[PDB]
């Protein structure tokens, strides 16, 4: 199937500047789906789990200051080919080269210790199943129709 | 303090249309900072404990049949009169009484067998207390600044 | 039923002043049903026909001069309680008069020799079933679903 | 002269999910000119003479299904430049391909049998008058100023 | 003449929070004109001049405090009744009692010492005529055409 | 330091079609601060003080009068490389060939004698020097907390 499920997590930068909405909207009018969500606060721990590819990194550290600096939302968009759409929608890495009309290239700029890049968007299939696991348990995922479901039946 | 907390239930209506981040960017533009946030499919039993004071109530049972028919956001927002303030961004309860402006007047008008108006708000500082001791647990409310919460410090 | 159709105009003025799309979308967002629209350009013949019941009035001239300035989207809104909504939706005759939040009070104000204002709606539904026979021909209005129609199933 | 009239096919997948206007108000906003607009049913003979080039390829019965699953809206674009420009608003063909800020970027993802892609763009000058010719009558184009018209006086 | 000009001062809480285009946008929106606009930062004497009314009143300190905290945008609307339309637009007073749609309605609720509420708008003709005289000198008001002008030729 | 202030120019196109605020609004959202703006009117003489580079270029008239056809909006943007951001928002300088998301590429497309693309840019930090102070002397720029300033403090 090309219907994959991949974890964004909206940033504290994003929680604080009042963008949550904007930013959920956009991939409800790509025509993603919302199969789970909720806001937490990570805690240090659960932090360097989910960037545990950087741990050596000279800037991991200032990454799980930044993560856990409020509460953040994170949530699972379902959808073809959700993985690779979600990481072009998420733009560069570093805000100032995102494209205009990308999420990072819209609403983000100002750095930190850290490049605050106001989302966070799995990189592969790999890290996304991996990623949603170490946020949700699978009660707190669902399978339901959003209101064109109907349209693509194929 | 004027200071509160009230409880919004987005939908499933509005779940299914796609018009989650809309709602939200709404509390969020007015000021009003979500201290907790969760998506999840209420079953007959909570929704029952939710509505409880309308058991006997004609439109009960439809009523129930509506708010478990997809999941749902519940969330917390906080703010000055909170409570009141987001009943007057809500609007009349039947959307087609709504005025526009309002969040059920520019996105509710059809209804099924009950009466589908995008969202669910505390009728009073009572009844958001109960509401949100019914759908979260304390480890799931925050306290954390918003980006403009030190302009306010009286 | 409590479903009805409905005629809106959307006048000269909004369409030189490019906001038929953002009108549009005002309507689609609400949940009501574009069944039949197309751009026209109304002669006097056809214009003094929409308006034979204010022939007598003071203000009929330069209404006539005013609604065939220039081309104009006709369209025929499908809903529950449409012709009332439609009505409440654009807001006071006079847009300076109309409310914020409303057609006419968020995009109208200025006037010529008439008073424009930005759309025309049905006043009833016997008024919306003259004027949506006098534009349209039975061919031209469609009964189709829409994306979320499924789910106020009766 | 630079000026040109294009073709867009606001698509079934469009038309259902509610974005008639918010495509719309690209182009307007753009500053491009509605010279012609109507929603109509397309029939299967009329859809096959639009995509004639396409009769041999694969995926055409497909495309024909979708085409003409619901009412759909057709207009035409006048301005400078308007087939290149629009088809550069447009994007990629496949949605997921489809450069956030471009319509299908912003809008499509979901396929059907069909790659459902939001709208139509004539592809070429040539194309563009052939299926303009298609759906529209000379009595249903008009020349009309727009608002800021005046100011670009050469 | 119908036409009048009135004086808006996007306040500190209103630029802190990046509200500045938005608010704008709702004037031009509306066919209102900017006829004068500038960022500055007012001190305790000017700001005492232009609330000279509320010297003796209870709120002024924190009124002064206020309006001064950072910079603010002035600016000179000009259009049809333009007083009493744009404090239709702005909306009560206190933030908390505005009506959705409104300015205040939509974007203020928090409070400190003062009364926040987004902007300030001139309560009549003679407030205005002084209030734009306060602010502004002759030469950094402008006559020009706003796009759609000429459609309203009387 | 990577904070830098770069020259933006709303220009007479943008300014009669009312597109003021939704240009502000992309700078604000993007989270750069304008630390200086003022509606003006420009004079021959400091339009080509303004575009001297260009003097000997054969569309240098036309320039001059496109830039002082009506009042603009000068402003000062401060921000994380802001020179080359402002320049990456504007978009390539013929709207035709601007990217959807781009300022010139959502917003421009007709053109006068002169190429009207909506607005103006520094094209590098020395460039903004000059800029900016052919426009704006100190006592009009200025130095102040947005909302989000503290959450990137290193
Ligand atoms: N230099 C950096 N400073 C702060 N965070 C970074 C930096 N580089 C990478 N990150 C974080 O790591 C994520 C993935 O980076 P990458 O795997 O190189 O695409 C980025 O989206 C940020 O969340
Ligand atoms: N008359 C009614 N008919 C159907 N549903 C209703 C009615 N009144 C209230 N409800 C439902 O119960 C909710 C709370 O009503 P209330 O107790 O008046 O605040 C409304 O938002 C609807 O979801
Ligand atoms: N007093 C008036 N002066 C000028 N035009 C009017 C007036 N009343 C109504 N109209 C025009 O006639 C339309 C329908 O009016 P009504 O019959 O009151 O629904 C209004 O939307 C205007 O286009
Ligand atoms: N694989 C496909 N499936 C469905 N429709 C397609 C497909 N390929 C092309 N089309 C349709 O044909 C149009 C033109 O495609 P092309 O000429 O290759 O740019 C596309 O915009 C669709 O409307
Ligand atoms: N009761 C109040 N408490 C605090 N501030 C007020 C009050 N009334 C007015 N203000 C401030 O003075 C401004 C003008 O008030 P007004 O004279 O009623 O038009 C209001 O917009 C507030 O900025
Ligand atoms: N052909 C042209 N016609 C009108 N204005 C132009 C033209 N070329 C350049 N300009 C103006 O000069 C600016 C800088 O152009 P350039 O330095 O080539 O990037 C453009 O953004 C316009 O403001
Ligand atoms: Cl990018
Ligand atoms: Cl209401
Ligand atoms: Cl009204
Ligand atoms: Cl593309
Ligand atoms: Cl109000
Ligand atoms: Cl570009």
């Amino acid at each position: 199937s090309e219907t994959e499920r991949t974890l964004v997590i909206i940033k504290p930068d994003a929680v604080v500047r009042g963008l949550i909405g904007e930013i959920i909207s956009r991939f409800e009018k790509k025509g993603l789906k919302i199969v789970g969500m909720k806001m937490i606060w990570i805690d240090r721990e659960l932090a360097e789990k989910h960037y545990e590819e950087h741990r050596e990194k000279p800037f991991f550290k200032a990454l799980i200051d930044y993560i856990t600096k409020t509460p953040v939302v994170v949530m699972v968009l379902e959808g073809r080919y959700a993985v690779e759409v979600v990481r072009k929608m998420a733009g560069a890495t570093d805000p100032k080269d995102a494209a205009p009309g990308t999420i990072r290239g819209d609403f983000g700029l100002e750095v930190s210790d850290a490049i605050c890049n106001v989302i966070h968007a799995s990189d592969s299939k790999e890290s996304a199943e991996r990623e949603i696991s170490l946020f949700f348990k699978p009660e707190e995922l669902f399978e339901y129709p959003r209101a064109a479901d109907w349209f693509y039946k194929k």
